[PDB]
């Protein structure tokens, strides 16, 4: 039986999604797995999207201020995990920020900053503590979500790709695959080892102010997600000012922070995504404080002066490719 390398890529969930596999299984088995990966990505686009009218999430948001809504266990568990990171991060990551994000999403489309009072009003409808998850304990009992605050809206944009990367890894494993690189719009999961000999996957992290083509550094990892938050992934400009996609929930404006990017290395991409978002909002010192709560996670920060700091679990695995950057040790 020979090793073969495969990849497949499609535009889906608003972005380029690519999966690379090494396997000695029959090629028909790998093809079947990849078929299911990309079918899943189409199906979940219709469950999780905050910017479509027909999604399960859109339906949930339509019942804000009303009765509990039944959801499948997958969505329920994702919402539980999101609320866990909201609480741990003091709301720096907030999955109920839709009232504010939607004002900014139209701003992006129109290259215009939302209004002062409107934004102030929207912030009154973002209390994630008013998202009530309840699930009975008896056989077959439903899972429910209630949005208690009138006009509050869930937005899982910061974590949807991480969730889908974890679902993809679980699907690959279900198909007896153990070597893959999952890349959903830049949210990475490195499953197992690649082949050259078996070697770690070398995950690239971009120059925050670069074109994105080439990585500024790489980190060698196994069985790890790598998710990076940076202003650069999505912004608009108006009258000399850049407004990026990661909102500070205290201000209702794009976060003003002391790092250019934060990359989180975690066993679960869902977790890495939530934590990367929180850490970008919190800034470096408070991020270090939060991350001490999660010993199984590593982090790499790129500062505006091109210094790079990485935690102990990964620092020896970092290789700088763009010599303008310096890895502090
Ligand atoms: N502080 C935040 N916490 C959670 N999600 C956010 C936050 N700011 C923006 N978002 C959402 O996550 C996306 C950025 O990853 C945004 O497009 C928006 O949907
Ligand atoms: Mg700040």
């Amino acid at each position: 039986a020979r090793v073969r390398e495969y990849s497949r890529a499609e535009l889906v969930i608003g972005t380029l999604c690519r999966v690379r596999v090494y396997s000695k299984r029959p090629a028909a088995e790998v093809h079947a797995a990849l078929e299911e990966v990309f079918t899943l990505l189409q199906q979940q686009e219709m469950v999780l999207s905050a910017n479509r009218d027909d999604s399960a999430l859109a339906a949930l948001n339509a019942q804000a201020g009303s009765a509990p809504v039944v959801v499948d266990r997958s969505l329920y568990a994702l919402l539980e995990r999101a609320l866990f990171f909201a609480e741990k991060s003091g709301g720096a990551f907030n999955p109920a920020l839709g009232a504010v994000v939607k004002l900014w999403n139209i701003g992006f489309d129109r290259a215009a900053v939302p209004d002062p009072d409107a934004l102030k009003e929207a912030l009154t409808r973002c209390d994630f503590r008013q998202v009530h998850l309840r699930a009975g304990v008896s056989v077959g009992a439903p899972h429910t979500v209630q949005l208690a605050q009138a006009g509050m809206q869930l937005d899982l944009g910061a974590i949807a790709k991480g969730f889908l990367a974890d679902k993809i890894v679980q699907l690959l494993t279900a198909h007896a695959l153990d070597s893959a690189l999952v890349d959903l719009g830049g949210n990475i999961f490195a499953l197992g080892l690649k082949y050259g000999q078996r070697l770690e996957w070398n995950v690239g992290i971009r120059d925050p102010h670069g074109t994105g083509q080439k990585p500024a550094l790489v980190v060698s990892v196994r069985d790890c997600s790598v998710v990076t938050s940076g202003a650069y992934e999505r912004f608009f400009e108006r009258d000399g000012v850049r407004y990026h996609h990661i909102i500070d929930p205290v201000t209702g404006f794009p976060a003003h922070t002391d790092v250019d990017s934060v990359s989180i290395f975690a066993p679960r991409s869902t977790d890495a995504a939530a934590l990367a978002t929180a850490c970008f909002v919190l800034g470096y010192e408070k991020s270090c404080a939060l991350l001490r709560e999660f010993p199984g996670v590593d982090a790499l920060f790129i500062f505006p002066d091109k210094r790079v700091r990485a935690s102990a679990g990964i620092v020896d695995r970092v290789r700088v490719l763009d010599a303008r950057f310096v890895l502090e040790r």
